[PDB]
DNA sequence: ATTATGACGCT
DNA sequence: AGCGTCATG
């Protein structure tokens, strides 16, 4: 009762941009906005794969991982963007500077931490108390929260979407207790204000929209930022968790869309992540392990506790290319060739790296993939990382992964390399 | 023949 | 250290 501590601790959002490699390429090329359009890396197979979908064009089935061909037959007028080529491969430096802009605007409002190229996690919580000081409990008006659904609402005793949300908000900022400084759902409420304002300052500032959860973790404002999409914000309450976990298939929540999930599904025979707390946490702990026992433990009761880290850059810098069927190396001469194009790309990139951020990365991991493994990596090899030269990097990955050539023959390689993979790590400031 | 990343856990 | 899992622009 009194003791059962309920992870109302933070306000935290999770801001994404919405489809946001197309954003970029449709801000650059305006003949590209409003209309269905995806974004894919290369072209001469099968279109090239799409890895970016307008929401136009989602409404005719288009998705990420498929082939723009077959896209085209969902949709015959979608239009195209494609990532740039460099040095043989696909090289995403206009988005990763996109993702910068957008970094660097967040980042005036709170510590943010950069989950991926186009989503960052934001602690509002300190936040949400200087601006609660500053109203000096004066409610919050709706006009305050202009696209912001509250998950569950409205409830009770309306025809059209937008009416739907103001309903709905109407009814949470009605029940609100503005006058307590301490109630979560206040807090979470200014937060939402918050993440309202930084929206509307990405835009302004980048031309890029986005949409966001605000909750009291980060799986939380993460799942909520996915219930409405694009361009609008979602508060998901501690209260509204066991209606909404009710009928939520555990696979939706975060780091549970893999192996483990669906063992929790096929174990405890369950579907929902609700279904979930009829378990004791020693239970979970027995099938999952004490780490994700206590986790789904807390989880499945709305609570969680991983912070939101200050880190805005990327820990890592790498650079990948696969070799698919027929395109596999198998001559040393080619394995040299590509391991210089990517070493170049990433002497590149750290160097800008390391004049804006003032750090040095010291270690190389060289990954390789053969033909035949169905894994990932089929090998992962570190060694020193000393100076940002190419032909340094280069000599030194064909060092760690020489040994893997089964060919007797010096010029041959076997099996034929279909994945290579250099990444800058251990970063220290400099 | 999706690809190209990137974070983090396990042992 | 090297491997595996999860996410998925
Ligand atoms: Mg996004
Ligand atoms: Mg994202
Ligand atoms: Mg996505």
């Amino acid at each position: 009762g009194p003791h059962m501590a309920t992870g109302q601790d933070r306000v935290v959002a999770l801001v994404d941009m919405d489809c946001f490699f197309v954003q970029v390429e449709q801000r650059q090329n305006p003949h590209l906005r409003n209309k269905p359009c995806a974004v894919v890396q290369y072209k001469s197979w099968k279109g090239g794969g799409i890895i970016a979908v307008s929401y136009e064009a989602r409404a005719f089935g288009v998705t990420r991982s498929m082939w723009a061909d077959d896209a085209k037959k969902l949709c015959p007028d979608l239009l195209l963007a494609q990532v740039r080529e460099s040095r043989g491969k696909a090289n995403l430096t206009k988005y990763r500077e996109a993702s910068v802009e957008v970094m660097e605007i967040m980042s005036r409002f709170a510590v943010i931490e950069r989950a991926s190229i186009d989503e960052a996690y934001v602690d509002l919580t300190s936040a949400v108390q200087e601006r609660l000081q500053k109203l000096q409990g004066q409610p919050i008006s709706a006009d305050l929260l202009p696209s912001t659904y509250i998950e569950g609402l409205p409830q009770g005793p309306t025809v059209q979407k937008e009416g739907m949300r103001k309903q709905g908000l109407f009814q949470w900022l009605d029940s609100l207790q503005i006058d307590n400084l301490t109630s979560p759902d206040l807090q979470l409420t200014v937060g939402a204000v918050i993440v309202e304002e930084m929206r509307a300052a990405i835009e302004r500032e980048t031309g890029f929209q986005c949409s966001a959860g605000i909750s009291h973790n980060k799986v939380l404002a993460k799942l909520a930022c996915g219930l409405n999409k694009p361009n609008r914000q979602t508060l998901v309450s501690h209260g509204s968790v066991p209606q909404l976990f009710s009928q939520m298939p555990i696979r939706k929540i975060r780091s549970l869309g893999g192996k483990l999930g669906a063992s929790v599904i096929e174990i405890l025979g369950i579907e929902y992540m609700g279904e979930l707390t009829q378990f004791t946490e020693s239970q979970l702990q027995s099938h999952f392990g004490e780490k994700n026992g206590s986790w789904l433990y807390a989880m499945c009761r709305g609570i969680e506790h991983d912070p939101v880290k200050p880190r805005q850059l990327p820990k890592t810098i790498g650079c990948s290319k696969n070799f698919p069927g027929k395109t596999a190396l198998a001559t040393r001469e080619q394995v040299q060739w590509w391991l210089l194009q990517l070493a170049q790309e990433l002497e590149e990139r750290l160097t800008k790296d390391r004049n804006d951020n003032d750090r040095v990365a010291t270690q190389l991991v060289v990954s390789i993939r053969v033909q035949g493994d169905k894994r990932l990596s089929s090998l992962r090899r570190c060694c020193a990382l000393t100076r940002y030269d190419a032909h340094k990097m280069s000599h030194d990955a064909f060092t760690v992964i020489k040994n893997c050539n089964t060919s007797g023959i010096q010029t041959e390689w076997s099996p034929p390399l279909t994945m290579l993979f250099l990444c800058a790590t251990k970063f220290s400031a400099s």
